[PDB]
């Protein structure tokens, strides 16, 4: 099981337009979110690879911590990290932890899917957020996603998160066991 952390772009995938980047301040009222949301690849519902453990408002923006739990995805990505020249081409030579470096490089973006700002201004009936996506394109704000084996290590990699914010974040993360989370639906494309 891997952990992922970083600051999200807040998007509401629209039907008419190509993309809509929300200002984080439009959703802070609905944070924090400590119930598990799916983590997918590029907003594709069939690519669940894990679950969020917390969405938090911090000084520097909206910070997300999640767990990558899909066995099919972890096995595939680990094999690629040790054997694929394509996966290793855009990363530094001979990394000590190739899996982490390859996710860090190939999926640097975290995007939080929100309902349209129309309902955010009023009183929403249902959930405001649907999922978080690991993304290869469309990154707007600075900083990139961090992947690691230890949650504390992931969050501490962000100097823009204070000691107080890290302690609040890690309280919820440690309060959840990944065993009683359902298996994500990701299927290896090689099948
Ligand atoms: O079915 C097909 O024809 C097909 C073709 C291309 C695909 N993926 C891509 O083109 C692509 C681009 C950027 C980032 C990623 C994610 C990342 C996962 C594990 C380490 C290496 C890559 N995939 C995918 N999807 C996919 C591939 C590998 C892992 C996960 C999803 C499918």
């Amino acid at each position: 099981g891997l952990y992922v952390g970083g600051f999200v772009d807040v998007v509401s995938c629209p039907k008419l337009e190509q993309e809509l980047y929300l200002d984080p301040d439009q959703v802070t009222d609905y944070l924090p979110v400590t119930e598990p949301l799916p983590i997918t690849i590029e907003h594709l519902p069939e690519t669940e690879v894990g679950w969020t453990l917390g969405l938090f408002q911090v000084s520097h923006g909206i910070f997300c911590t999640g767990a990558i739990t899909s066995p099919a995805f972890l096995e595939l990505a680990s094999r690629l990290a040790d054997t694929s020249h394509v996966a290793r081409a855009p990363v530094k030579n001979l990394p000590k932890e190739p899996l982490l470096e390859i996710l860090h490089t190939w999926l640097p973006g975290l995007s939080l899917s929100s309902i349209h700002p129309r309902e955010l201004s009023q009183t929403p009936s249902g959930p405001v957020f649907q999922h978080v996506s690991l993304c290869a394109l469309g990154r707007r704000r600075g900083t990139v996603a961090v992947y690691g084996h230890d949650a504390e290590w992931v969050v501490s990699r962000f100097s823009s998160v204070s000691k107080s914010e890290r302690a609040h974040i890690l309280q919820h993360v440690s309060s959840c066991r990944l065993e009683d989370l359902s298996t994500p639906n990701f299927v290896s494309p090689l099948e």
